[PDB]
């Protein structure tokens, strides 16, 4: 007539968390658990794996038992090119240019105007702008 | 009749973390946790592995069992060549340029103009404002 | 008729963590905990992990029982050659830039006018600025 | 009829941690901790690996028992050649440039004018400014 | 009837640590503990590694048993070529430069001019600023 108390825990309990940023690559944030027993596992093999949050019981009466090679990972990878990425492009290859190519050969009494005006042409680019309740004048 | 008190246990256990922060590139932050027997694995081999919160109760009677490498990791890879990789490029391989090429053989009398004017082209960019009641003027 | 009282244990408890800071790369930060048996792990291989917050009760009778190898653990990698990276670029490759090139063969009585205006061409760029009952004047 | 009292223990309890700073990396901070058997293990080899918050309780009763090589680590790699980096570019390959190649041959009474004007060009960049109740005037 | 009190302990207890600092790297900062068993261990190899918060209780009773190598770390690497490591290039390669290449040749009656202004071309950079009830004028 035993007893085990209730189990009440938690792998990762954040209490309001107020967190900015700009930025999370690969990484961990804002009371985030990457995986249990997982997450970014590209190669892997996992004999019995189990996850019960319930209470366990075992009564195991094993007698003359052959067990050969039990739960056995027989990890042999052969020439494995596997790819599991993340590609994230945000404002890229942004080019604001002015060019001239000019070539003349013998020019004689030639006049060469170039004129490239170039006036409120990008006000804004790429705003990650949060707001509430504020204000922004541009 | 015996008893065993209730476990209350947090791995990670944050209250009111408040955080500022730009980039989280491969770590932890804000109260995270990066895997619970896991993660970031690429290659892994991991034999019988169990997570539980509940309680546990084992009652084993084993005889003349033979157990012949039970949970055995046979870890043997061979030419792995695996590839799980975060890419995270902002604001990358802008550019704001006035370029001019001038190539001009045996010119007489000739007038060259060039003028390439540049005002007010970008007022903003890349511009990550987080704003609560608040006032930004540009 | 014993008893054990209940754990209230924490791997990390940090209270009101109140932090400022730009770059957490493979680190850990505001309270955060980087795996518990695990987090950057490329290359792992573990015989039986188990993780359990509950309690452990066991009645092990062992008798005459033949353990070959246990929970061994194989590791041999042959030519392992993996990549888990985390790659970030903010605001790389940034280029303002004016470029003139002059290649002028035997000229004779010529005039060259190269003017590049560049003024109020970039007012605000990569400005990762967090406000709260604030103000800001450009 | 014994007794343990209950644990209540952190390996790592930081009450109100105030913390400024700019780069954590590789490191830990703002009372963080890097990984409990575990972390940035790149190549690791673990046997029975056990981690219980809960009370624990054994009665092992082991008679003419073999244990040969039980949790045994044959930790034996061959040429890992393994990368896990974290890599943060901000604000790298910044340039504000003016540049000018004259090549001239044999020019006779000619006139080179070579006008870059650079005003107000850039105003602010990489301004990681924290604003709470505060003011900022450019 | 014996009894063992409540152990109440913590590896790292900071008490409202109020801390002001630029870089953290490969190090402990602000009450934060580097890894319990673990942290930066690139190449490790751990038999039977265990962490319990909990009480612990053993009652064992081996008669006549054969342990053979238990717990063995056969830790025998070779060629082994791992890299972790944490790079942070933050304002790195900031270049504000003016460049003039002049290659005249046999230049008769000629005037060169090469005027390159540059005012108020960058007013801030790298500007990492925690405002907090404060003002900055610029
Ligand atoms: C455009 O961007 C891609 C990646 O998005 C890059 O690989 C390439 O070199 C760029 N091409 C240009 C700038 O012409
Ligand atoms: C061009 O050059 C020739 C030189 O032989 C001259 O006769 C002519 O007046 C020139 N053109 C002008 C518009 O002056
Ligand atoms: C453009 O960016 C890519 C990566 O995003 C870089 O590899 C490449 O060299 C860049 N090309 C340019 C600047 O022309
Ligand atoms: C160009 O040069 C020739 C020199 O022979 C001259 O006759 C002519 O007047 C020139 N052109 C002008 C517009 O002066
Ligand atoms: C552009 O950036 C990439 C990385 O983002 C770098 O490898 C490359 O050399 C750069 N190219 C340029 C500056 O032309
Ligand atoms: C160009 O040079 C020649 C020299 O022979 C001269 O005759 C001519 O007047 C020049 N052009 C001008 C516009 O002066
Ligand atoms: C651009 O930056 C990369 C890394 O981000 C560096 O390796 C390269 O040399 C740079 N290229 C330039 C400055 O042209
Ligand atoms: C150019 O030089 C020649 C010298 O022979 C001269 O005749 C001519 O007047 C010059 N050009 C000018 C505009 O003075
Ligand atoms: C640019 O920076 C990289 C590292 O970020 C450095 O290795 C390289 O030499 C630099 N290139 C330049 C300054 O052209
Ligand atoms: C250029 O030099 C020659 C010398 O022979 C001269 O005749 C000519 O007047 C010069 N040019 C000017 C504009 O003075």
């Amino acid at each position: 007539g035993w007893g085990q108390g209730g189990t009440h825990s938690q792998w990762n309990k954040p209490s309001k968390p107020k967190t900015n940023m700009k930025h999370v690559a690969g990484a961990a944030a804002a009371g985030a658990v990457v995986g249990g027993l997982g997450g970014y596992m590209l190669g892997s093999a996992m004999s019995r794996p189990l996850i019960h949050f319930g209470n366990d019981y075992e009564d195991r009466y094993y007698r003359e038992n052959m067990y050969r090679y039990p739960n056995q990972v027989y990890y042999r990878p052969v020439d494995q090119y596997n790819n599991q990425n993340t590609f994230v492009h945000d404002c890229v290859n942004i080019t604001v240019k002015q060019h001239t190519v000019t070539t003349t050969t013998k020019g004689e009494n030639f006049t060469e105007t170039d004129i490239k005006m170039m006036e409120r042409v990008v006000e804004q680019m790429c705003i990650t702008q949060y707001q509430r309740e504020s204000q922004a004048y541009y």
